């Protein structure tokens, strides 16, 4: 039938999830107007009237559109890859916001232009307390804006520099680093930079992961083919991909757990070194560098577990499914159930003075030139804006 | 949340720049002047082109195509295309189709003249105004699907018979009425003839090709305020009704001649050349409404509204009144064998862009000529 047609195309553009919902149709409008509206192309009398009938309009939409303005930058709170996180205070709600700012033009020049979908996608549909929430993605000229939950109680880096952090503190936030893992992993993805950075407290002193600009889609097989910043948290099997063309899957991610547990028990680093060559060194030679210092304060238990993640990844602990993790004596306690832990008393409850009070964050361009043809600078970004 | 009530209002109108199957006329336009291996060497467009191809072409397929519908027989040509009785398959509806060429359109057309076409017979809501049902486009060409008017036009009407004063009567009042509601719509027809005229199942008029129609603010039914142009308004068709209504009760034009040049110029000299032959008997009110039409613009009937033109003693007769007209009884009923049946119309006898090396836009004068009821 010619109605079921248009019932077919109708469910399409009303899905959230589809590439050419109402937003990316808006997208692809505006990309269009920004990357023709240029003296020189108006040349052409096609994209000169075009421009002249979507002139009104256009200027209207992009009133109406969630942009900038609507958001008082507070504070920044973090610097990255292709630009920064800053806390903010959305102005008519009166709602406190972390904002990430990513630069349309770095991200071009440096050709990572694509890494943002899935950092999109995963905290706006993981509907899980593990994720950050992205509430709102939407984008100008010059970058692309994520508006996600705020974190006040800081990273796990700020807790380990404060707090001399005991075995059962350890034992909580590594039963939450598996927990949220598990959850990105069901939902068919890896994390790649599972590191004390990347994981924050919410008001009530509970984990989530963020930072998924690394994350890949695994295939049918578990696995997926690309670069990286700093090197302590990054596993053997990674390191030998990145020169060759080798694959890795989930258990990239469960070598890190590991790693950070040896960092929250011991204080440093396993494969610690003072250049980052001598941290890659000592990570492919894990066999014999890794080492518990004799004045650590650690149980037979978290050595078992620490050891079990920072193997080769064909017998790491990992592999056969989160339950084996979970099982681990390590784990075993008075306060907390694997499905129960997230609404228990967390060892460290942030007090804060302000819904703006950043205090456990420590303190801290150039455009696209006007082009003589038609680039399409705009183009990858068609789709990014979103709308809960 | 104010904003986005707005924003979502602006996207449900049918009238809207920005309604849906305008956006999803700008990504596909977008799609199709970006997807030539040329232009792929940009890696902005190479990889843009890879996320939409496949959602694109599934939108193509579901969206309403030529394929769709059946093609009888081609009823007319015309300045940029042609219109074609068709049956839709699915449905098994006769409409007639108007193709119009959007190479030729780019190459030759001035003016954007098929955004009021298409606006007139979508949003008329008209007796008098063919009706548009769908309109919806490929690469190569603009579609128009409207109702069929299986009566043919008045040129065939006249050719096969005498037409007495009680039919020209009626048909002079329903081509009135069309023209006022055109009129009231803000926009002036500016080729009133009567190859534009139409004939319905019942024998009832509508109007037909609004390709030059301009929105308000053959040289033989050509007004002389046109010729001497070459601004005015909506006077100039009520001129060519007086053109009509001599041509149907005389036989013959009023300003005919051998060459175009003499037309023009018994046209311009209307205040002596307009004649009415001593053996065609036309009445006094037939002479006094054809010379109330045909004098210079600005004393011409039509120009103080259509009150003065309703009110003239030409129109009385037995048979209907102004409110009534399209109900009563047509003077030729159509006798029509099935439903594509084009008896009352003449048989009719018989290129692209180029591949760009760069981005030329040549679709993006059509984004939001889609239109579907
Ligand atoms: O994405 C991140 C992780 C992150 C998160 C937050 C944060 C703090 C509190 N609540 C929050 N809610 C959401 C994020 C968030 C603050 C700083 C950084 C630093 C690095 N980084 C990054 C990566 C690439 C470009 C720019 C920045
Ligand atoms: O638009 C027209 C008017 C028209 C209408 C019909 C017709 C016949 C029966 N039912 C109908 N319903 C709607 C139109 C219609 C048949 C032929 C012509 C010839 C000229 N022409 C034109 C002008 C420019 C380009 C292409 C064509």
């Amino acid at each position: 039938a010619g109605a079921s047609r248009q019932r077919k195309l109708e469910a399409l553009i009303r899905d959230p999830r589809s590439p050419i919902n109402v937003e990316s149709l808006l997208d692809g409008l505006n990309s269009l107007v920004l990357d023709l509206d240029f003296p020189a192309l108006r040349k052409n009398k096609n994209i000169d009237n075009f421009l002249n009938r979507y002139e009104k309009i256009v200027k209207k939409i992009r009133g109406l559109q969630m942009k900038a303005e609507d958001y008082d930058v507070v504070k920044v709170i973090g610097r990255g890859a292709f630009g920064e996180v800053q806390l903010v205070r959305h102005k008519a709600s009166q709602k406190v916001y972390a904002m990430k700012l990513l630069s349309k033009f770095e991200m071009i020049k440096r050709s990572d232009s694509a890494f943002f979908w899935e950092e999109r996608d995963i905290m706006a549909f993981a509907n899980s307390p593990w994720v950050v929430q992205l509430f709102y993605a939407f984008q100008d000229d010059r970058y692309l804006y994520m508006v996600m939950e705020y974190m006040p109680g800081g990273d796990l880096v700020n807790l380990m520099s404060n707090y001399d952090v005991p075995e059962k503190w350890a034992k909580f936030y590594t039963a939450e680093v598996v927990l949220a893992l598990d959850a990105i992993h069901s939902m068919g993805l890896i994390h790649r930079d599972v590191k004390p950075d990347n994981m924050l407290l919410d008001k009530h002193g509970h984990l989530k992961l963020a930072d998924f600009g690394t994350c890949m889609k695994m295939d049918e097989t578990g696995m997926v083919h690309t670069a990286v910043g700093t090197p302590d948290y990054i596993s053997p099997e990674v390191l030998k991909s990145q020169g060759g063309d080798g694959f890795y899957g989930r258990e990239c991610d469960w070598w890190s757990v590991g790693v950070f547990l040896y960092e929250m028990l011991v204080g440093d680093t396993p494969f610690y070194a003072d250049s980052l060559v001598g941290t890659y060194s000592k990570i492919m030679d894990h066999k014999n560098s890794l080492c518990f210092p004799e004045d650590a304060e650690i149980s037979k238990h978290a050595k078992n577990l620490i050891c079990a993640f920072l193997t080769d990844r064909e017998v790491r602990l990992g592999r056969n499914g989160v339950e084996e993790i979970r099982q681990h004596p390590f784990f075993k306690n008075d306060q907390w159930h694997w499905d129960n832990i997230r609404e228990t008393a967390a060892p460290v409850v942030p007090e804060l003075s302000s819904d703006i009070d950043s205090s456990n964050f420590d303190d801290i361009v150039e455009t696209f030139p006007i082009p003589k043809a038609f680039v399409g600078n705009q183009l990858p970004f068609i789709g990014f804006t979103y709308y809960r």
